[PDB]
């Protein structure tokens, strides 16, 4: 067998089958005589690229496979890579190689210091010494961004290896399972049950690696057994809770002191699956007040290594959360009473306040969406405002890095043929990966684009106005037709000027065979 | 308080008390009132301060704490974080750094780059941003060397942030517990056990990570239940097993080849605590023959993504080996047979075959003596005739270092006061490390050392023997009087030129109250 | 032809024809065969394997080749390449890699992530993509080592490529010449003539690129005419002019405000050859006093980019000096009066001060004898004692690292057979690379080594007592016999108590026709 041959039958055996890319000749020889049982989906930039296959495997929970050119192509992905990173999301990524022969000289499309490029994004980033080491290597990046903490790996490969004869021993290589699904020891397991038994007012902060686990449903069972309060960890890459549950209380602020004062009074804090905490805003204070202990599970070491406080425990998250679950005792505090609704803020006949949007789209949109944001301004009231009962219901770029939310949702909707995808995004932030529309066109993946238009950078000239920074640059995005955009890229388009305009433009796009972009006229901040 | 008062709390909080060290200007800010409850321990060069801390650390089953002086000292250090690397030793590597006010103008004793100084050979490798950041990077620290899997991790102190005032939120620090003792979830090791159960010829093969949790007695009571022979993965660290058990059939050869025929015939091959494999020898041939199957429990996700064949489980190895070892059935099969002793090779009145020294000395030392090998050509020779029956008995250089035993021993036998250490060291390793001589004396660690003087490299001079590869050069080490090196670093000196003064050297040197070194006229490979 | 004698050609057709090494089996397919035109010295440690090739690369002006061990004998010479970093030494490192088929899975003597393991301090490091590309990869390592700024670099090789079949056109590297020798165009190097014959009382900054380039007579030329006072730049690894010429100053001490102060009154200083300015101390205030303006000539552009005043001119230390000595013209004013010579201190019939070695070194050594200082403690007195007459006459450390000099001392005495080396090295230094001394006795190198010996790591000890830093632990270095080390290691030994004992042991050693160590005791400080 062939290097190619044996390397496609490993991923296949592996559970792998559509390929995400943007092709160059360093790629031919491994895409040539593409399999038939295989798909491969185009983009034409690589941010698109790892954005769609980022938002495949986060859906999915599966490893996504992508391949690149060279150094330009792995290096226009690299922001969408900061992401990745951050939402623990295992991609495969390869990139082509010049032949070994004119590695030397550095021939144009040579990519130098291959396995350098991609750091300090990837937990492990290779290129191999011979053609017959390739399965091997793939066999490597396979299970490490499978294996927890789930992220992205890197393997660069010179073209002429696939032609070259595979090892025949690589076939020990195919049905190869390996497992993380890890939980603390009995004794110690035990110790933990105990304290969380017998606090006298507990809270729990749950973050993207629940949802990542499908530990969102375990979770509800812990939170009803102990009546506590439940809270999402700040910065939040995913939902991992029912928005509507009693329990439910938001997003916590991503404060230093906000944290602790929220926190204050509550004896025992249960984390799990999140950073603790992925802060933003420089709120100094407390880490946590007097009589708040911290108990934090997480899949990361790096995590754990990290906390400014608080213990640790590092374990798989879902067989954590199901072990919890199923061993605290029932308390006999009441449960928590559930968050009012939020309220109708005031609502003329011109440009629409988000407020207005959230509820509009709650109002219309199918129990089982899924959201994608991207509207940087307004991530508070839309986290207030969407009744996201189910897991898998949000998704926001997990390092801060804008450009993920539009690609994103079209891997996600090619995830969930069954859930309608519903991305909310900036004016501003659909411009960075905006030709990803065309993959949606191409491919008839039908996942609705709502772009909220109010002119600026909102988030910036927020935090400008924040600390009375005058004169400052850059802040304002005028004259981008979204609708000819659309067009341009094949999608079609509609635009909401009023409320009116919005409700009808929803209930067109809901009906729709295909994707769609709105563009709505929204407030200016 | 100051950053120097906080950093040295944290640490004593966190269990470490020693600090081993070669000294320079850009650490004696941290040096200076240096506290009564810690103890320093001077070493004359940087390779034997970080090889008498990895004997340490691998003894004593916890941390050690290391302090080099910049870029010149940690690069001295270097090839002793090679074998810690491969070993999973827990170091905390730290390096002074200059004041951050010249650090831009490299004035004499920057350390440019210096996070990528131990590069690749550290888990977790970090200069702080600012001066109140140094208890929190040291936290990071100790937590990245001490989480699974284990390992050697490097921080960069300005010599400036010590008298600076630390973060009053520093003392959350203090008292984080963070713990990895995972094991696989109920379901899963149900079925692994009964994979276990139903086998009709398991074998069981051991790596270092089973001495590191001491799991060594609950492999016994595994390989009892499943009557099952044991061999040790081969360029075994440590010791994992009691190597007069029953099962116990040594120390594998580090070959593909050797290693699928030894196996062949049986069906389900377990590795606990171990890369599958540390091959030396290129020996090709199957990784497995029709018939084997293999499942891998690991401590560190790189070894189960490179492993070419079999299952894996990353989970503790403590956790895991207790979990099996008390969830397996009793077979009833017959308990495996002994393996016979060695033979004694004829010995005349001269130079001493290895083997006669290998058999005095298990004639003599203690039934709790601690063996260090880096007698290179008679490894084989050394685990056939040494009965230990104790965990924490054995140490070989991991990645194959030369330049480990020696100092290794010394923090071997500070870390076990009661069980004496005997280091079996070629005339040609001897070399690289000697200087650590003097820190057994200056400290009377009453380590023993025995030089196996062949004058050559002998494991070399075999290896090319073996490829038929003529005039190479450098093979030979003539002209050492160690005894002479011995007395210059204070210690006392004996020589054994025959069978009669290796006895009467080794009786002399077991009833010493300080360190002694033994000259082993050897012969000529 | 095959990769090995394609790639020992391309040495020897580049003017290579010794390899400084310490083997190991990754190696034995590079080493076998050895052509009888090439020597191989043989070192029993990494670090004095690097010391000895970068000793005699400096005093030979041309590259050392430097064949290592894998990742752990690479690592042991990283803190040498520290120090050869900062001299700028033309190092070719090579290392040998395991065969290509297990690199994947990292067996045992695998160098992992090869590259960049001595990185940051290397100027290139690679392992070849195939066996045929490696005489193309030693190619770029001869020429990244050779061009300025010169520096070492590092290429790992796989042990199975030295067999395979050779390109045929690796026959176009064999002659390859390639020049950096360059100086500032004429039209701007007209401007600087004019501003030195302008300046109304320059001074001239001399470091250790001059030495290298053999500049010092050029420098000297310069400073005749320009009659100008001459300093050598702080932390000096080598010395770049005479140092009884009627314009030398000494060396500049290290700090920032007393070279200021130093440089008040003087229009022009031009620095040549040295960092703007390798400081120790922290020693703030003004970089340059009003009225004095510094241009520097450096081969290194990262020390023009790093200088924190004057204007850079990146070029070739030899060109340049060449062309400015040619070109100034002479000024009438008067030439600079010799400093005097250093007063005579006190002694008694007991130690030794160092002043009174240093008076006695210079009133017995030869007038072409060669120096190297690793008595940390007496440097400035060092510089003021030894009567210094030609170029390549003093070697000092250039990073700081210590285990440098006697190393060092054995390659520069290679370089120079007709010239006597004398290394002057603490007895906290002497341990760092103690195994190199039984090179010197091997192969005859007759350098002579004196051992200053005060017990204690004195720099250190004034360093903390400037900051008043009590209780600093691991000053002392009691209890070392450097007679008995000697005597190890097959050198002649002598001891010097007092004077008379000085003088009779250099009259010994000046004599003798080995290597020579003398043991003497100097006054604690
Ligand atoms: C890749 C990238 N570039 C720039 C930024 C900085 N940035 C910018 C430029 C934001 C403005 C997004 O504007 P928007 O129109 O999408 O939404 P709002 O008006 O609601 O802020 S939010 C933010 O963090 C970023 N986060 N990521
Ligand atoms: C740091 C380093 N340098 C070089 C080597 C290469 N090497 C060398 C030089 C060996 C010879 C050791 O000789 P010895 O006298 O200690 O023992 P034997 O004579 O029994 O081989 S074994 C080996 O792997 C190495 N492994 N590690
Ligand atoms: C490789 C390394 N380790 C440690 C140091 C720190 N250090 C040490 C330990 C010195 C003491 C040298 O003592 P010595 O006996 O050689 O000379 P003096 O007594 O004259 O200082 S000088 C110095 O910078 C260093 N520079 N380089
Ligand atoms: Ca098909
Ligand atoms: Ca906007
Ligand atoms: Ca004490
Ligand atoms: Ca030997
Ligand atoms: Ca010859
Ligand atoms: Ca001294
Ligand atoms: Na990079
Ligand atoms: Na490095």
């Amino acid at each position: 067998a062939s290097v190619h041959g044996t390397t496609y039958e490993l991923l296949r055996r592996q559970g792998i089958d559509t390929v995400f890319g943007n092709p160059g000749s360093n790629e031919l020889p491994f895409l040539k005589d593409f399999p038939e049982d295989f798909r491969y989906i185009l983009a034409l930039q690589e941010a698109c690229v790892v954005g769609i296959a980022d938002g495949y495997a986060q859906a999915s929970r599966k490893p996504a496979f992508i391949n690149l050119h060279s150094a330009a192509g792995t290096g226009n992905a690299m922001g969408a890579l900061s992401n990745a990173w951050n939402s623990h999301s295992p991609l495969i990524v390869t990139a082509g190689q010049q032949t070994r022969a004119m590695i030397g000289v550095e021939a144009l499309l040579t990519n130098v210091d291959a396995a350098n490029l991609p750091r300090p994004l990837v937990k492990w980033s290779y290129e191999p010494a011979s053609a017959a080491e390739v399965p091997h290597a793939m066999s490597r990046a396979i299970h490490m961004a499978s294996m927890a903490p789930q992220g992205p790996v890197y393997l660069s490969v010179p073209y002429d290896d696939w032609d070259k004869d595979a090892d025949p021993q690589s076939h020990h290589l195919f049905d190869r399972h390996v497992s993380s699904s890890v939980r603390l020891n009995d004794q110690d397991l035990d110790i933990l049950v105990k304290a969380l038994n017998s606090a006298s007012n507990p809270a729990i902060v749950l973050g993207p690696d629940v949802d990542a686990a499908n530990a969102n449903a375990d979770c509800v069972m812990l939170a009803e057994r102990l009546k506590a309060p439940v809270w999402v960890a700040p910065s939040a890459p995913r939902c991992p809770f029912p928005t509507r549950h009693p329990c439910f209380r938001g997003l916590m602020p991503a404060g230093i002191a906000a944290i602790s004062q929220l926190l204050e009074g509550h004896d025992v804090v249960l984390v799990i699956g999140a950073p603790v905490f992925r802060y933003h805003q420089y709120d100094p204070g407390q880490y946590l007040k007097p009589g708040t202990r911290l108990i934090s599970v997480t899949c990361d070491p790096l995590e754990a290594a990290r906390a400014p406080m608080g213990d640790a425990i590092v374990a798989d998250i879902g067989a954590m959360a199901s072990a919890l679950a199923n061993l605290v005792e029932e308390s006999s505090r009441q449960l928590p009473t559930a968050a009012p609704e939020p309220a109708k803020v005031d609502q003329d006949a011109g440009r629409l306040h988000p407020e207005t949007v959230f509820d509009t789209l709650n109002d219309m949109a199918p129990e089982n969406a899924i959201y994608l944001n991207e509207s940087t301004s307004t991530t508070a009231q839309m986290w207030q405002r969407l009744n996201m009962r189910n897991p898998g219901s949000y998704y926001f770029c997990a390092a801060g890095g804008i450009g993920f939310a539009l690609p994103a949702a079209i891997g996600v909707q090619l995830a969930e043929p069954e859930r309608q995808v519903i991305a909310v995004i900036g004016d501003g932030s659909a411009n960075y990966s905006i030709s990803a529309l065309w993959t949606a066109a191409q491919y008839n993946i039908p996942t609705i684009f709502v772009i909220m238009n109010n002119g600026t950078y909102g988030a910036l000239r927020w935090f400008a106005g924040v600390l009375e920074a005058e004169n400052v640059p850059g802040l304002d995005v005028p004259g981008i037709d979204f609708r000819a955009l659309a067009k341009g890229y094949g999608v079609q388009a509609l635009k909401a000027d009023n409320l009116e305009q919005l409700k009808g433009s929803l209930q067109e796009a809901l009906s729709a065979k295909g994707p769609v972009l709105i563009e709505v006229s929204t407030v200016s901040p």
